[PDB]
């Protein structure tokens, strides 16, 4: 049932940004840092029983000589071919997401389902600092250079020049899709690297923070709570939240050029319609936000058709 | 709650076999000499609290993979040299440091040390991430015995034991090792992987007698095994997990174990399920003795504490 | 966590079957109500965001001059096509099964999603006789004449005459599935028709009703339990088991001769797995049945590459 | 705990009525199709343990030739005596509701508590159009002319005309009563039918049924939330709610000219306190509205208590 | 869904009784005590809405000076009238369960609903000797003469009496009934006094407690395990059990003579059909136990009607 | 998650005091009644195994010649010893709290543990004047002489007169603190007398009825709704509240004159922020309200540290 802010007050909620003084700058020296990392991409060919679709499991080094993987699945036909890099929900992977990789494929796109770090797959290096709560959520938040999604979201945008690489693929035609954590990757990508021409977000997490922590009623935005409890020092929640500010969809939005789609359940209570209107509302780009009333945090069947007509209007 | 495991006959009868590789002895030899390897370049640093007769410290030290562990020390503030004790704390359940408890302890006679676990309540985890795994740590590295998170916190545990008796206030003769649940698994661990220890007391010790629990438990953690082979489905994978797992599972340590031991379970408890408890305890072959309560679960059990009391105070205080 | 019989106990577990000495001329009978009704299928164009691939709304008439209908696509290039007869579940279609139809037919598939009377769609012209539990299980649960399921499965065994008659249809690789309620209409079908070349049902619905009603944890075998609370006359017990003896697929899985592939999570409380085992060790026929510890009645990964490789080694073949 | 519009704002929520322009012509055409079906009513004697009154179950045709059923018990005495027709709840009826049947015609009252199609008895044959959400909430809701609630109110209706035909019954003192469901099948009666003397309705269910959706809690108006998610086309819930504006409470309870007293418990999260106060707001009539602070959907003892000194006052004496 | 044993099983469910050597012995000195208060019941009529009943609110004294009340409703016709004393269930008194007590007056039964001390009301003058879990099961539990049970069984006898003495009343048709803690009641009663001619109770209560903390899923019979957790003693669970032996109807049954009647639902999860049937199989005498599958701690819709078919039985159409 | 008043609105919540004419008369005549009860204390050793403290069962009489209890330690050294008077929760007491009660004379004070009657242990001579819902919360609640809280409140008075009137305790240094219940019962007693220096109160319960029982969302303020749905008379419910209104925090508050530590978990269900930013708002003294966003009804590890340097600061050095 409805419990969030009223519709009419969504549609104008934009929350001030939280980016602080160098926000561009930790961007830049992170992508340089990436940069320094030779991507040594590998392809190995992968049997599934399927007509018209080739699968590889796909292997390349980024941030702190991690190696990233994740199942890639091409049409069986000669190319260029459009693609798409896909990205997972948080702790939902199981066995790499491999059906759904292949039946992108079989629309017709060039797909890479890039494995998030410690969760459905790919190796992270990053050190733990110390302590955190339960899961991934504050694994370093006590700084911008250790957190958790400074490797994700520079794996995001490695995957993306990965895949442009390929001689196979049309470099003028890659979208970047997901739902919640799968959406802000999408978004977290499209706002670092120009590679991607579009972007489809399902109700994106990662979004206004501190607005997020007071409003979710289900994990795992509730990380965060959990982290503040177990560690009382005042400075330590206002430090966190700095820490956050980096990679809050609501400071990155501004940064996407991407004609962008978006969708949210108004009894969504993992990833709240405020948290996500938020982010959609500091887009100044080509976009649409699609809102089902009678849904949640789950697969919307009609925006499914939506997402569709989208990817093939801009990339078939 | 109510009965769910086990008879109480049953369970008093209850020792599953060993599940130990051929490499189990080499695997823990070759793991405490990486340890050896790192010097252990202890830290100590005041740390102001509210409290009269005891000094607390914040003390840290290097471990396996070159990671620095830490957490509060308290000393009773009196003339040594004085018995201890290393206390290990609950999975996720540490809240700033554990502190007034340690300090508590300071002020019933013990200079204790309240490791922190690898990334929980505290202490860094050098240790790389492999692959995927399921929400926790339960299952970080679990492909192998050598990447396996319990490897290095139970090396830590040894550490912390090896610092400690180190200290010229503390009497090496009198430090006992105590804990609930993951951390009366690492006290078992310690004391079987080390000599250090006098006693042991641990509260319905998880990291037991895996294969059951992953068939028993009815709330979290073990269950983080269940939903990482939901996650990765090859046969494989669960045959080898178990494998890494059997390198860290108190039925297979519990026989090294030579010092008094004091254990208790409660009846209903759905987290580290009476059958796995006892699965550890019937491993033991040492002076010891089992708690057990009918009308609790994993919680504090208070007629425990007292038993507890006594008996440091037995081996240790007095 | 686990709850039904241990593995070892599941395998054996074979229930006599509670069949009545007319249960094989009241099938014959109802077969012959349907073949009374003429199909009269239509087709319709259907657009849908996808290359490769033509969809269409397709209806036809079926026992009681119900109209039936669902989605039906079909690989856009030349045929013959294998088919599949798609099955959804319980109270479980949402805007037909629209996607997933379609991704059966990217896969080289004529996908054929029958929407279940009522339920995701198609009409339902069997009158109540009279009072009924909470859905659909108990509607007209006191004759085998006027149960729900008896129109249901009738409805399936036509969409297979209909799908058939395509011309873009390979009558000879045609497959039934579905998972749960689905995969029972599946498993019945091919019980009732020889037209299916293999069967693919995900843990099976509608199976060993009596010991269902006790070890079930949820809905909707619950509907039973539900419906005698109500109605508490002894006798009415009686007939409501006699009345689901005649669709339970311990009773019918023995006429099923097409090689089946069937699935079962241990912890399953929907279609626990004594009711799934039990129509699988009734069957007699080409069989395997794939048995996941750590799932329940949900999607399973596993067994998705399990039913592709099957489908494609007896019909994309 | 409380969770609806506070008490002082609940006193003044009045929603505009969403009666489409032909709300009075649809009824008139309905209650005349109802008035071609000849009611042929049947009783048989129904034995029950009890002294002073005698049991019978009647049986009439109604609307679409359905037969319609319920217990009547009757004072053993010499009549004419008052008389009431109660309607239970959303599958909420148990045996009949014999028991309490029989306890109302103990208080001296003859008693019928009609059997609503489907539920607790009675047949349908009303036939289900396409699909909808599990229950009844939906069945034909893309349409006032095939929608559940058409039939049922109609019977209702025909129940009143069938017991005021009976020789031992006052046609002058005949009242409606019911909880939830049955408190909307009493003031819809009502509203249709001039026969009724007085109502009772304890929080009727059935009303301001676009804020329910929004507000419920709990099943069943949760129902439609359902079937809009299985069938997601935008027409579809414009289409769902003008069928709905047809059988809502707050377009009927202005036709009610019948003293009338309703119940309604401020923690209900099944016929929330806005639902309820919006269907009594609307009446223009000798009314009174009961509020409980601490109870929710359920039997409110010191409710009887007023609901017994009601119908005594204006039917007994 | 089903939890317990076996109905197999169920029906061979005998336990060993517990009562102590003094069992008999203890009742015979609290039924002295009881006999030294002097009952001085009054009676005021009780508007209530009804036609053919007169109500009114009985009052009497019983064991330690306490105050017994409840609502007793009279057919309102020449008797005399067969009686019943209705036992209402653990905190579930709304009321004083007035709607009731009238209804079973217009069935033709002088109705009295004795409110439990404490609960839907009555006073008690008990004192709680020390700790206790929160709700009444475990109160004044570390002793037999201090149990909170001793007042009320002995107000259950003490209604019997005073109903008895009234003469719109045939004392030879009365009969005592109700559920789960009303069922135990009525039970006891009929343990305790010869006066009711019949007993009818729905899934009585306060049965085999020993087994109970075992096998309960829900509230009441928990509280007992909530004791013993805030009270670690051993000695005081030792002690426990042996003051509620007193009380338990696994040892009580066996007085019983009158015709019983019981039911019991297989998913009952608050008096665990185990525990009942225990209770059952420790009755000799003539007895009767419907069984209902798909019921649990509820009203039992078909039970009502067997209820109403024995009580005509022996009572209105009777003796 | 968050659900009362927003911080900025907590801080200004005062609502209106209830107390009645005669509510000091009240307190004054109770006092009286205690004052009449000669204390006639006992004590007896009690082993635990801890070094450096002594620990011992102490019983005393107070209101209506109840004997109260509970374990007192004491530092095994010189003293005099600044002491603690540590109430308890409600019905959550095990085993007299003895481990904690040791644990603060390890701390450095005499501390004595006072169970509540009939909860962690103390005998109640109080009657039962009638009926009353599951628990304490209600008992006597008919009237203000009878109601639990009186025998309670000058229990913890009779507490403070008693070890203070201890040769090795300090009278000049003693502390009521507790969570809750306890927190209500030092800040009662800091109302009643002025032996204690000062008062440290975890999320005080007893605090404005009248929002509570409407903000709660979990035991032990919901059986007062208990208590009334089973009584309905509303002149019950009124006469609940006048007697409430004597042990109401915000009426006691005014008469609190030591320095007070309180603290609030913004997420508490059981004692909600709004009734105890109520209770603090009417305190008029060297106060603080520690404010804990992340916590609710539970142990506050930060608020330890508070606590612990607040008496220290007051009581040790
Ligand atoms: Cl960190
Ligand atoms: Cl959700
Ligand atoms: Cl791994
Ligand atoms: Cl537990
Ligand atoms: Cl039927
Ligand atoms: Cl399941
Ligand atoms: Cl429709
Ligand atoms: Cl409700
Ligand atoms: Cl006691
Ligand atoms: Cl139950
Ligand atoms: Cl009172
Ligand atoms: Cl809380």
């Amino acid at each position: 049932q409805l419990f969030d802010l009223s519709l009419e007050e969504l549609k104008k909620y934009k929350p001030k940004k939280t980016a602080r003084p160098d926000f561009s700058d930790f961007w830049k020296k992170s992508l340089e840092e990436l940069r320094q990392v030779e991507a040594e991409p590998t392809l190995e060919s992968y049997d599934y029983p399927v007509k018209g679709v080739k699968v590889y499991r796909l292997t390349y080094q980024s941030f702190g000589h991690s190696k990233i993987e994740g199942f890639y699945a091409v049409p069986d036909q000669t190319g260029p071919h459009p693609a798409l890099v896909r990205f997972h929900g948080y702790n939902a992977s199981y066995d790499g997401g491999i059906h759904d990789i292949v039946n992108w494929a079989l629309h017709g796109y060039a797909t890479f389902g890039m494995l998030v770090r410690g969760q459905g797959g790919s190796e992270d290096t990053s050190v733990t600092p110390g302590g955190h709560a339960l899961g991934w959520m504050t694994k370093g938040i006590l700084s911008k250079d250790t957190y958790y999604y400074r490797g994700v979201y520079l794996d995001a945008v490695r995957a993306l020049e990965v895949i442009q690489s390929f001689p196979e693929v049309d470099e003028h035609r890659i979208g970047v899709i997901g739902g919640s954590q799968g959406g802000a990757l999408a978004i977290a990508a499209a706002a670092l690297s120009d590679i991607p021409k579009v972007v489809v977000a399902d109700y994106p997490y990662l979004s206004n923070f501190e607005r997020a922590v007071d409003v979710a009623l289900e994990q795992p935005y509730l990380e965060i709570n959990s982290y503040f409890r177990r560690n009382s020092d005042p400075k330590v929640e206002e430090k966190a939240f700095e820490t956050l500010s980096y990679f809050d969809l609501i400071n990155l939005a501004g940064w996407v050029k991407q004609p962008t789609l978006m969708a949210i359940g108004l009894i969504d209570k993992i990833t709240p319609p405020s948290t996500v209107f938020a982010a959609y509302n500091h887009l100044e780009t080509d976009k649409d936000l699609k809102v089902y009333r009678y849904f949640g945090h789950e697969f919307i069947p009609a925006f499914q058709t939506e997402k569709l007509s989208f990817l093939q209007k801009h990339l078939l």
